[PDB]
């Protein structure tokens, strides 16, 4: 069996990780790292296989290196995230719901006019601007919490909170603990817009609590299905949007076919999904001897299941390092796979479709205006800044 003193929550790897990546597809399928006592899982095939294969492959242990058989979670643990069947089974299916493509349609047509606000505001002012903060991040902020039905007190919470919860799927190394003083703030604020009360009478709250109403979950699995959205909703997509941002900004070509073609935005936006990867990483425990990539992960023991790993893997992927919209993306494991597979995605895709609408009608042509900067973290691929130069037609 391959084994390895990697360090995949290592500052330098975080930093940059796709020389891990392919040391890791290249080692094995499976690669035992010793740091942590858990199997590495890098190829499509693999990752694949153990996200479909709940039965075998836990998530109510936490998905996450913290192991809850042993360990106390930093907070109430998701509803959704870590639930096995058939807990998972009622609190998902709300959710798929809500979140699906018909109950999107009436959203549609507000999204897309508030990215257009956005983007004239914006260009009124200024040709060069920071893609992170004034698009990226902008966005998700202006509609998602309003869909949500959150007050606007404590908004700048939500950036911090899901920042905390994908450092804490990672060890307790530094970029955890220093997150750990503002918890209990952090945590204080996002239950208080969890409740019934906080939230406004039509958007995705109101509408978990109308489904707590007819049964379907019950009032205590209400506010938890609400904070999943509260924990998960945010910042993936500003990560997300960052990187199709960042790919045409430095794809001319790509950028050109856009503008051709609007309907190429959902596409787009999944290519930069499995491209970027903005979730790197998920743990499973297995619950019985489990025998995966030719190797036998033992019972009770921890898989590393790298998403952008398996979503470069060039076993699945032609020329898996290039961003390509004339690549078909479906198949990426950048939401997941399976029982579990990211039930936001529909709404993830209408962002980038009204954003990317909203960019492609005023710019020409866009390129990078300076160095770009990473935020670090355990297990979401942060941006910090992308300055772009945009050429109005
Ligand atoms: C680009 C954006 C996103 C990425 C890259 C992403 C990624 C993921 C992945 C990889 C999973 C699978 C978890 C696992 O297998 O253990 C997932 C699940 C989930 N995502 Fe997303 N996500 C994104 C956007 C969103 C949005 C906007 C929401 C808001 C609705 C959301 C809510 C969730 C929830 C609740 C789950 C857990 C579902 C379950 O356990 O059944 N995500 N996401
Ligand atoms: C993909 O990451 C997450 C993180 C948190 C949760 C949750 O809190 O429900 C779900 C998905």
């Amino acid at each position: 069996l391959p084994v390895s003193d990697a360090d995949p929550f290592a500052l330098d790897v975080l930093q940059d990780p796709l020389p891990f990546q392919a040391n890791l597809r290249d080692a094995g399928p499976v690669v035992y790292l010793r740091r942590y006592d858990v199997f590495a899982l890098g190829r499509y095939e693999q990752v694949h296989a153990a996200l479909t294969d709940w039965q075998s492959f836990q998530s109510a242990a936490g998905v996450g290196l913290s192991n809850f058989r042993y360990e106390t979670p930093w907070r109430p643990p998701s509803i959704l995230l870590e639930a096995d069947p058939p807990h998972h089974d009622a609190p998902r299916a709300v959710l798929s719901k809500i979140l699906g493509p018909r109950a999107l349609q009436k959203l549609r047509a507000a999204w897309i006019q508030d990215a257009e606000a956005l983007v004239d505001q914006l260009l009124a002012n200024t040709t060069e601007f920071d893609a992170v903060t004034d698009l990226a991040a902008a966005f998700p902020l202006r509609v998602f919490p309003d869909a949500v039905g959150i007050p606007d007190a404590g908004r700048e919470n939500l950036l911090p909170y899901g920042d905390h919860a994908f450092n804490a799927f990672g060890p307790a190394n530094g970029l955890v603990e220093k997150g750990a003083p503002r918890v209990a703030e952090l945590s204080g604020w996002v239950n208080a817009q969890c409740a019934r009360d906080a939230l406004t009478g039509d958007g995705f709250g109101a509408q978990i609590w109308a489904a707590a109403d007819r049964g379907d979950i019950t009032y205590e699995q209400a506010p938890l299905v609400v904070r999943s959205l509260l924990t998960a909703g945010v910042d993936t997509t500003v990560n997300g949007l960052a990187a199709v941002l960042y790919a045409f900004a430095t794809h001319p070509d790509q950028w050109a076919r856009l503008r051709e073609n609007r309907t190429l935005a959902r596409t787009a936006f999944d290519e930069a999904v499995r491209w970027e990867s903005p979730v790197q990483t998920f743990f499973r425990t297995a619950t019985r001897d489990t025998e995966i990539g030719g190797a036998t992960i033992p019972d009770g023991k921890k898989i590393l299941m790298f998403l952008g790993a398996a979503n470069r893997d060039p076993r699945r992927w032609e020329n898996p390092e290039v961003f390509d919209l004339g690549r078909n993306p479906s198949g990426h494991v950048g939401y997941g796979m399976g029982i579990h597979q990211c039930v936001g995605q529909h709404v993830a895709r209408l962002e980038s479709e009204a954003l990317l609408t909203a960019l492609a009608s005023r710019v020409h042509s866009l390129e990078i205006a300076g160095p770009v900067h990473r935020h670090l973290n355990n297990t979401l691929r942060s941006w910090e800044s992308v300055p772009v130069k945009v050429r109005l037609p």
